[PDB]
């Protein structure tokens, strides 16, 4: 595989390079023009050898740390915890809010950490390689993906795929904050005196790592539990459904659109079934298109739901495949990165309603849905595809703002938790300050991957649903649509497909939806059935939040000092040092409060005196936590008794007089006047 | 020479000394010198550094409290420390560098403890009173 | 017990292997420090509050067996 990567990459390079003779300001000819265009792009070749290494280097290290990052718990030093096992586990499955909070602080001072120079240095780097690229910047680069030229209409320029964003999101706002209100309302009962009903959710109770999907929330937030899900594998497994026949189950459905049937050597070719401990092989269901007409598909089946719909997901990516294979090999892709997802699934989607589960037989005909199995599975699909588009715009705008140099370097993560707060809703359970590099703790960012494309795909696949099921003459509601027997729709969906990159992904949209541009309108078509029950269910719950309340905010004792006023002249500056030292100073009355008071030796220190809303006034809030359990916080009347106890001490160490050291919430006593005999 | 001695160590060449006398600065009204006092004492050493470091060859170094290394603490309040890199536990800041960084920041340090240029001696930096002004 | 190097805190190594074979060969004064100092300060201090308690216990029990 080694020598096969570095033959093609050598080819791919030389060829670039040859490619260059023929500029596109004489091209006329648009595909030649746009196959010149895959065969010119210089890539990370622009930049000087020691830049390039360099950047190969970084690269390859915060893919390493995010790969083998380890995160120990502070009893057993010795039982650590990889992210991919235990990590996701702790978080997608505890109910404990102190487990929790300790898995995600942990993860994201251990690993965040280290990723913060780096990925400093990968900005500038990229940046850099991009500008030499002719972009304004690399986010520019990455948006390029979606820009189309020289059409007379259908021209889609790169700064406008930003405002195609924003504008959409604009209408998915109403919708989110009422499941935001409900999920809210929900978490209440499970994790008590934690949830403001006023304010966001804390992070770490999103039922995932970063909370970039809700979906394992819903065991918290079912609407009516006492009605099950329709759950069908059990027929398989009555019925005998192998590994075998759902692949032909799933070929049928597709035919019966009027699409072709499977080629005869995908079959013989495919690995549908595990192949036991005997033969090693991935177990991620993933599609190939070897060339040539050689389509495989690669899964470690089971007989299962999951195993089902997975499998019409990557039939649908192979049909992608084979519908563009007539175009040159520069053209065998998708309209742009979002397209081969949206077109695998609505297949899964169109296949999980329960009219084709019945039509199949896996569901019995003596089964009336009820509107109450339609809102629970409504609201388990909104928990991944409603959940997920806050977080994924939230994100690629972050990105994209870093790129630009909108945001200067030393406020990095002042700025991402101040928009995930108003955007997405979620407040951080500890502050951090610029040390951290939470967004690198996520995948797609520390391995250098455009995020944009799982927000377009969310929408487009929507767009495409609706339109065949136009064409289908499907009167009900959406959710409940089938495209199966619909030769009209197939067509349809052909036009598109078999174009492939031969055409400006607009041109592509127009044949299919016939719009020119992503509109967000049909997912909330989707969604209307469930947003109308949403927005019954929340009469008295308070629908929306407050960018003010925190899960810290009622333990924060606020430090105001007057530096300028109590010295004149010859008053040193507040830097970070000073920072520092004003931590020690706390962790120090802390020890003596506890050493003196409650005869207790508690091991406090500079890093467990937290500290945020740092303002140019020298005015911030800070707390104390437990000397190594973040989910403990020492309560403010402690911290209060601590200060006063050893006030005089911290005065003399910034050499201020109880004036410019104002605790807010600590008066002074000057003292009873002495009275003469 | 055959045989060897319990008082030389590795690092007993960039070793400051400090004395500290609380009895007489203070008279009545002095602390005991606890642990808490001791971790104070490390935190202004590092927070010197920090700034000995910043302020002078503008590198930005994050010295703790765990990297002042104090030795043959006595009743008197009488120890050597010394300051290592902030995680490489071979590299020693040199004494040259480390007497520099408190002569800079000794007022702070004074001021943390209420003690003034006599009781805390650090046994190589001497301190100057500041020349007395003429008249006209 | 497990201690890594500050520069790659992503590897880690053992005792037995790895650690034994940095001071049984290495000629480096700062690499062979360092794994002494990070063996005794990532594992004795974790001993130390059990050790205590172990003292106590076995004194106790030595003394309730007449000795
Ligand atoms: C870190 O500090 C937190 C406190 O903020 C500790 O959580 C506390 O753990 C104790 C021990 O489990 C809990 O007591 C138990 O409560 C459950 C709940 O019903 C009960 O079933 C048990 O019988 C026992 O009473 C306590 O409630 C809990 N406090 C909070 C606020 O969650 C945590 O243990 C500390 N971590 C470590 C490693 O010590
Ligand atoms: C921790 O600090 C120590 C210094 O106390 C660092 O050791 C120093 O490492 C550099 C880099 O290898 C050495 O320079 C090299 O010296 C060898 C010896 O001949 C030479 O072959 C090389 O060309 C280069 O000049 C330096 O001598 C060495 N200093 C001492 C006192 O050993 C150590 O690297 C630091 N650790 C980390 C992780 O940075
Ligand atoms: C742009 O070039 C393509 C590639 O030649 C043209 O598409 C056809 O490609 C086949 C196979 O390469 C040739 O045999 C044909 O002669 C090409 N032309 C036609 C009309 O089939 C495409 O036509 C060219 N477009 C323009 C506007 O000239
Ligand atoms: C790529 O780099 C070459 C020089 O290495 C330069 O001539 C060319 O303009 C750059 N851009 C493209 C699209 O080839
Ligand atoms: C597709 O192939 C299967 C057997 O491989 C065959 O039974 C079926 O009829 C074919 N499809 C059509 C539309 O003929
Ligand atoms: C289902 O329909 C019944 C009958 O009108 C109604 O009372 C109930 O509220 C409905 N529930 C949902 C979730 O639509
Ligand atoms: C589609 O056509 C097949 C073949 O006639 C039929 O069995 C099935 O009921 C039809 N409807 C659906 C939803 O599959
Ligand atoms: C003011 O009164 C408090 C106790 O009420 C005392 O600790 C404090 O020292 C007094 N302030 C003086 C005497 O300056
Ligand atoms: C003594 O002189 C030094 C410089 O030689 C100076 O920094 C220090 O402040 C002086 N002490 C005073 C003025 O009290
Ligand atoms: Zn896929």
């Amino acid at each position: 595989m080694n020598n096969a990567g570095d033959k093609w990459s050598a080819f791919l390079k030389e060829q670039s390079t040859l490619a260059q003779m023929y500029p596109l300001q004489e091209i006329q000819n648009l595909t030649v023009k746009l196959q010149l265009q895959a065969l010119q792009q210089n890539g990370s070749s622009v930049l000087s050898e020691d830049k390039s290494k360099r950047l190969n280097t970084i690269l390859n290290t915060m893919s390493t740390i995010y790969s083998t990052g380890k995160v120990c718990n502070p009893d057993n030093p010795q039982e650590c915890l990889l992210l991919e096992p235990g990590l996701n586990e702790i978080m997608a499955n505890s109910l404990d809010y102190n487990e929790r909070l300790w898995a995600w602080e942990s993860w994201r001072s251990e690993v965040g950490k280290q990723l913060r120079p780096l990925y400093e240095e990968y900005v500038v780097l990229k940046n850099e390689m991009a500008r030499a690229n002719h972009y304004e910047d690399y986010g520019d680069y990455w948006r390029g993906d979606y820009e189309v030229n020289g059409v007379d209409g259908y021209d889609y320029s790169r700064g406008q795929l930003i405002e195609d964003v924003e504008h959409t999101f604009e209408e998915i706002k109403p919708l989110y904050e009422h499941l935001h209100a409900y999920v809210r309302a929900k978490l209440m009962n499970a994790y008590p005196s934690y949830i403001s009903p006023i304010g966001c959710l804390p992070a770490h109770l999103l039922g995932d790592m970063w909370g970039r999907f809700w979906t394992n929330l819903y065991s918290l937030t079912v609407p009516f539990g006492q009605k099950p899900n329709i759950d069908v594998t059990d027929a398989m497994v009555d019925q005998a459904w192998d590994a075998q026949r759902i692949f032909k189950e799933a070929e049928k459905f597709f035919v019966s659109v009027g699409l072709p049937n499977m080629t005869q050597g995908f079959w013989e070719n495919s690995m549908l079934t595990d192949p036991g401990n005997v033969q090693k092989a991935v177990c991620h269901p993933t599609a190939w298109d070897l060339g040539k007409g050689d389509f495989r598909i690669l899964m470690c089946t089971k007989v299962t739901m999951d195993d089902f719909l997975t499998a019409h997901h990557e039939m649908g990516h192979i049909q992608y495949d084979m519908a563009y294979a007539a175009q040159p090999f520069l053209l065998r892709n998708g309209a742009n990165e979002g397209f081969h997802e949206a077109v695998g699934e609505i297949m899964s989607l169109s296949a999980a309603t329960p009219k084709h589960l019945k039509s199949i037989g896996l569901l019995s005909p003596d089964f009336q849905e009820d509107n109450e199995t339609e809102i629970n599975f409504l609201l388990k699909q909104a928990l991944t595809i409603v959940g997920t588009l806050p977080f994924t715009y939230m994100l690629e705008k972050w990105r994209w703002m870093v790129f630009k140099g909108e945001i200067p370097k030393d406020q990095w993560m002042k700025k991402w938790w101040e928009m995930k707060r108003e955007i997405v809703g979620v407040v951080e359970p500890v502050p951090h300050d610029e040390t951290y590099c939470d967004p690198a703790s996520l995948f797609h960012v520390s391995n250098d991957y455009s995020f944009i494309r799982y927000y377009t795909r969310t929408l487009y696949q929507f767009q495409f649903q609706e339109a065949l099921c136009q064409a289908a003459k499907h009167e009900g509601p959406l959710h409940k649509c089938d495209i199966s027997n619909s030769t009209e729709a197939g067509q349809k969906l052909f036009n598109m497909l078999r174009l492939g990159k031969s055409e400006p992904w607009t041109l592509a949209l127009e044949n299919v939806v016939g719009a020119k541009n992503m509109n967000v309108r049909p997912l909330l078509n989707y969604f209307e059935p469930l947003f109308t029950w949403l927005k019954d269910q929340n009469k008295n719950s308070f629908v929306g939040w407050s960018t003010d309340w925190s899960p810290y905010a009622d333990q924060s004792i606020k430090v105001r000092i007057s530096l300028k006023s109590a010295l004149g002249d010859k008053a040193y500056e507040w830097n970070d040092n000073e920072m520092y030292l004003f931590r020690s100073s706390v962790a120090y009355a802390m020890r003596q409060y506890f050493l003196k008071v409650k005869n207790q030796m508690i091991l406090f220190g500079e890093e467990d005196v937290r500290v945020a809303n740092l303002k140019p006034r020298i005015s911030f809030n800070f707390f104390v936590t437990a000397p190594k359990n973040v989910s403990d916080i020492i309560p403010r009347t402690e911290v209060e008794k601590a200060i006063r106890m050893s006030r005089s001490r911290i005065n003399d160490a910034f050499r201020l007089n109880d004036n410019s050291l104002e605790f807010l919430g600590i008066q002074p006593t000057l003292g009873p006047p002495n009275q003469p005999p």
